[PDB]
């Protein structure tokens, strides 16, 4: 049971995190670093592997930020 | 300058936080505790019940001295330029 | 099944909206209007002023019968499975 | 002066949109279609920011409620 601050550090280190309140085992969020792609530089962002096994751009809600039921998933 | 994890700690303790670009704009965020409010109208009771419980949330004083119930953006969460503002 | 543009118009009209694709069932979002209120202490008046204007925002009745501040995700905005809930 | 519902339709039709309240010339958002052991990614939104960098953008509630959107040519 971690707060969002330590879950954010885990994200910035490349780890996967999830919430017990999400009610979705298999769901995890991860951090995508920024990069340069006549060259375009992309900002870092957060992503989520959903229950539909697809990738979606993720923005934490206020409940996610205030929650203290975070866990690091392998 | 602090990361968002330490800024969230100051928020939960009743302090005000702000990013570097917000000073001069009068902007800061603060934490509002949750509560329980009693329903008055039957239409409110028929949808929410006799009582309605609100979760804790965050507020943000904008540049116009008006208050917005705030959801931090990804750039705010990934930023490391937060400060405790007195 | 509506897109988010028509669900937003329903929100601004005071209606409640929900998505079929949401895993949590029984949830809906609704529109909270803005307001202006009187300050009750010197600490607020010396930081805000006499009147505090509050911006409108969106709330979500969760599966716990709780009220949380809500910001739609990108998937919510692009989805076309919205309906008005009575 | 369009609301977000018509700006979203312009996004889904491949157009660029921006706000007046953004108070930033050159900033615009656009729609990126979804696509593809193998990983499937959903369609999302991108924003050309103030420093010529591209971010994966989610509209704030103020952006969704604002009615100052335009189509950027």
């Amino acid at each position: 049971s971690l707060n969002f601050g330590k879950a954010l550090e885990a994200l910035k280190e490349g780890k996967k995190v999830s919430r017990e309140g999400w009610n979705g085992k298999g769901m995890f969020a991860y951090y995508v670093p920024g990069g340069v792609y006549e060259e375009v530089k992309y900002r870092p962002y957060l992503a989520l592997k959903t229950v539909d096994n697809d990738i979606a751009t993720w923005t934490p809600s206020v409940s996610d930020i205030l929650a203290e039921d975070w866990n690091i998933v392998e």
